[PDB]
């Protein structure tokens, strides 16, 4: 399809976010390329703003879980990948991150081609988070476990809907959960695929840049879609 065509090679992504939460206003810029064959991504982000005032782990599926159509969909799921699919017009990404016993996070991005590069653009509001939670207070290892996306059809808004569950580690050990519900809808007019229940499977490793003095994260993932037998 025309879609899956656009993603055969290796493609510059740009992420571009703008975040508040609780009233303290950030933005971020990151750059990589993502290569679906391999399910691929290499991004870095940076603070434009000064210090990130949420911990960076907070905001990896935002950024990316934030660009899904690099996901490596196995040649017998190709008929299930709704993300490539919306492309090159995209989609809408939304979703509420609950952080238990905390605040969450509201997100709202669209996912397109500007030209030949893949761009993820974010409006995120984050409200009810305590001053001394593991948000705010900054509690949470700069690490990242890996998890499983559950996709579902939405055929009534012609995209999907996915439920997930983050665990961040806190830095005493203990797990800080992140309930995630996320919904996506094509911005194009091009046929689209609704697919069966499936889900992907992530890896993410998080790294510093040792030449960077801004506040930043280099991000490294996996994406494999799964749960359907050949």
């Amino acid at each position: 399809s025309k879609g899956e065509a656009l993603f055969t090679g290796v493609v510059p992504i740009l992420v571009e976010l703008d975040g508040d939460v609780n009233g303290h206003k950030f933005s971020v810029s990151g750059e990589g390329e993502g290569d679906a064959t391999y399910g691929k991504l290499t991004l870095k982000f940076i603070c434009t703003t000064g210090k990130l005032p949420v911990p960076w782990p907070t905001l990896v599926t935002t950024f990316s879980y934030g660009v899904q159509c690099f996901s490596r969909y196995p040649d017998h799921m190709k008929q299930h990948d709704f993300f490539k699919s919306a492309m090159p017009e995209g989609y809408v990404q939304e979703r509420t991150i609950s952080f238990k016993d905390d605040g969450n996070y509201k997100t709202r991005a669209e996912v397109k081609f500007e030209g030949d590069t893949l761009v993820n653009r974010i409006e995120l509001k984050g409200i009810d988070f305590k001053e001394d939670g593991n948000i705010l207070g900054h509690k949470l290892e700069y690490n990242y476990n890996s998890h499983n996306v559950y996709i579902t059809a939405d055929k009534q808004k012609n995209g999907i809907k996915a439920n997930f569950k983050i665990r961040h580690n806190i830095e005493d050990g203990s797990v800080q959960l992140a309930d995630h519900y996320q919904q996506n809808t094509p911005i194009g007019d091009g046929p689209v695929l609704l697919p069966d229940n499936h889900y992907l499977s992530t890896q993410s490793a998080l790294s510093k840049d040792p030449n960077e003095k801004r506040d930043h994260m280099v991000l490294l993932e996996f994406v494999t879609a799964a749960g359907i037998t050949h």
